[PDB]
């Protein structure tokens, strides 16, 4: 990602870049009801305007994983 | 992913690049009701606005998984 | 991510770059009720306006993992 | 991430980066209720505007684990 | 991120960079209502406006962990 | 982290950076009510505001953990 | 609008009445684009979730005239 | 607009009346481009979320009227 | 607008009134630009989130005339 | 707005009333540019969040008017 | 707007009255730039968050007039 | 406005009331750049959480008005 620019009147150069972005998000609740009974499991629940960038790496979201033997 | 530009008016150069992007949510909530009973396993809800990205790696989004043995 | 300019008038050099950013998040709630009882798990719940971002390493987001034996 | 500029008029270099960053963000909320029981595991709720860049390690936000045997 | 410039009119260099950052925060809370029992496990909640950057090592944010044996 | 400049008129040279920062909260309550009731466990809620940098170790941020054995 | 109840199990009574009510609008909008040019008239533009009740009177809403004489 | 009740169980008795209400609306913009010339007229724009209960008046919402001789 | 109630168990009597209310409301704006130019006239723009009550009155909201002689 | 109850358990009895109210508004701007020019007239903008209760009175909100001979 | 009780258990009466009330209102500005020239004129912008109760006279809230002659 | 009770378990008896009241306001501000430039005329800008109750009298909240002659 690089920008060069020569000159010997508007120039402009320019180089974007975006990688996991949110972004402009407007969220209006009213009288939500919600109610969670877990007995040795795993439960996610909730979730909004997450952004992750991983490298070399698992990424996870909002991931639920019942019990590992 | 580059710009270059020479001159020897109005000059322009651009390089624009999305990965994973949300933008521009609007949401609207009234009286929404849930409930979740979970017994040994695994519950994925109320997921909304999320991006990711992954390089070199497993990416999951609201995944659930049973009990590994 | 380099950025050159050379002269011998307006010279404008950019380069811009983003990961894992949330940005521009308006959220309004209201008379909102939650109940989570919990026996030996894992919950998540609640998440919102999260951002990471993870080089050479495993990166998880409200992730719920069950007992490990 | 460098910036260079030679000049033998305005001239202008940049060179912007941004990771794992939260702005911008208006939360109102209004007679929320919440009610939580644990026994002998783990809740994560009310995670808001986190933000966390991690280097050659693994980065957890909002994770909830069961007990480790 | 170096920046580096020669003359021999207004030049500008610059070279900007962030990492886990949180700004531009406004929250309203009116009559929230919360309420925690735990027995033997981890319980975490109202976490707002937290970053952090780690090199090195392993970053967790409202991270939660059960009884390890 | 570097930045230099040569002259043989105004010239700039900036070279900024940030790493685990807050700013820019501004936070109103009015008549929260919380409860907490812990036997023999981990409660960690009420984090706000709360920047850190950790650099060859392991950061924790309002991290619970229950009983080690 | 009354509502009355008489005992000597759950027993519900009500009453209830709308006029002139919005809600539940959610509005989403990119790169609009307007120009308005007015010699000695009225123009009305860009009027969303507008509300009134009027009584014992004239109600008018977007409502443009020209000139009178 | 009355509730009466009398016993001699759960009894619920109310009465509920809405005049001139707006709520419950997410907006969001990007971008937006207006321009507006006004010559000894009259222009009206970017009316949103307006609500107005008038009694023994005229009521006008977003009312644009020319030159009145 | 009356609540009476008589006893001789959970008995509840309401008696709720709304007249010119505004409420709920998350807006989300970005690089929104706007050029106003007037020559002896009247401009109106930019009305969000408004309420009134008139009685005995003429309630004008958002309202452009012209000039009067 | 009368509220009586009488008693020879738990027992509730109210009278709520709301007229021009506004609560609840989450907002959030991003580099908004506006530019007015005005001769001899009157130009209104930026008006949120306004709330007016008038009795026996005319109640403008927003409201331009040009010259008046 | 009166409340009498009498008794010969928990006994509540209550009588609730709002005019004219803004509450809850968060706002995040960045970057906002305005320019305003006027000759001979009225101008008003940036009005937020405003209550006004007004008995036997007239109210008026971002009100702009051209001159009276 | 009274309250009154009388007795011959807990009572309570209230008789609340606003009028022209601004509350729970969180306003965050950043690099805001403002330009007046007026020549015999009048500008009001920049008013926040303005409350104001008036009685047998004209009450105004930020108008501006042009020469009177
Ligand atoms: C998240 C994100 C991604 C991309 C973004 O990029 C948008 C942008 O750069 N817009 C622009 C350019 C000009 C302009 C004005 C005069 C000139 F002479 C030349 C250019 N004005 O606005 C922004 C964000 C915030
Ligand atoms: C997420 C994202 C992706 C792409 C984006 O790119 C849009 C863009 O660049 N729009 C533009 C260009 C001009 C312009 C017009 C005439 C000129 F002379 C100079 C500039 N105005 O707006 C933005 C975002 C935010
Ligand atoms: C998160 C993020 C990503 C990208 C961003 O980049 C936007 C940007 O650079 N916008 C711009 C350019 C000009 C301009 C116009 C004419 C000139 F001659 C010189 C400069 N005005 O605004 C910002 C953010 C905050
Ligand atoms: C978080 C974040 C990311 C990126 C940001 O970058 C935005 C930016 O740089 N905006 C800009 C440029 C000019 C300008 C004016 C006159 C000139 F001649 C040349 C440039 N004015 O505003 C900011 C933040 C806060
Ligand atoms: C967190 C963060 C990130 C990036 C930031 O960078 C923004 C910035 O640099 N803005 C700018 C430039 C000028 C300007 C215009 C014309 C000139 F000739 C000289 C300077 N004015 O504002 C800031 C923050 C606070
Ligand atoms: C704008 C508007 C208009 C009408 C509205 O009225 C809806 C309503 O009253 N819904 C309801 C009743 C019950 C219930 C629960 C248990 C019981 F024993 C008896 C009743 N639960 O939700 C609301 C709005 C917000
Ligand atoms: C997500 C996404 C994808 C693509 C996008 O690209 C759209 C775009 O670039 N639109 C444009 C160009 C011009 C223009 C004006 C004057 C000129 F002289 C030359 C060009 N105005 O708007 C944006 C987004 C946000
Ligand atoms: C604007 C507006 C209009 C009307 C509204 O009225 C809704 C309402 O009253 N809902 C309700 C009733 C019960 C309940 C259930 C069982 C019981 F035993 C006792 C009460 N729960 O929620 C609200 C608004 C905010
Ligand atoms: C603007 C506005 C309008 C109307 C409103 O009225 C809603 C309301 O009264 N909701 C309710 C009732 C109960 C309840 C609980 C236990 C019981 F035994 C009996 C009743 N819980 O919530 C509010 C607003 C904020
Ligand atoms: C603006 C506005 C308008 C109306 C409002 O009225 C709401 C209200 O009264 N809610 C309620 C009642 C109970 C309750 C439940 C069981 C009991 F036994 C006793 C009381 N809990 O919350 C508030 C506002 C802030
Ligand atoms: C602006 C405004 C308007 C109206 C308001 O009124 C709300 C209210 O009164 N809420 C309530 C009642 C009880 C309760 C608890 C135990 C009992 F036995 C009986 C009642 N707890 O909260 C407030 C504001 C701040
Ligand atoms: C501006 C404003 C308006 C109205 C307000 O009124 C709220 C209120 O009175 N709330 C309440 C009642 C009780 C309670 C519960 C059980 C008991 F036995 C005795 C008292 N706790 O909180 C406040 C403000 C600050």
């Amino acid at each position: 990602v690089v920008a060069a620019a020569e000159k010997t009147g508007v120039l402009y150069v320019g180089s974007k870049t975006k990688e996991g972005v949110v972004h402009g998000v407007a969220t209006v609740a009213e009288k939500t009801k919600e109610q969670v009974t877990n007995v040795g499991g795993a439960v996610v629940t909730g979730v909004t305007a997450v952004a992750q960038k991983t490298v070399e790496g698992a990424g996870s979201i909002a991931a639920a994983t019942g019990f590992v033997k």
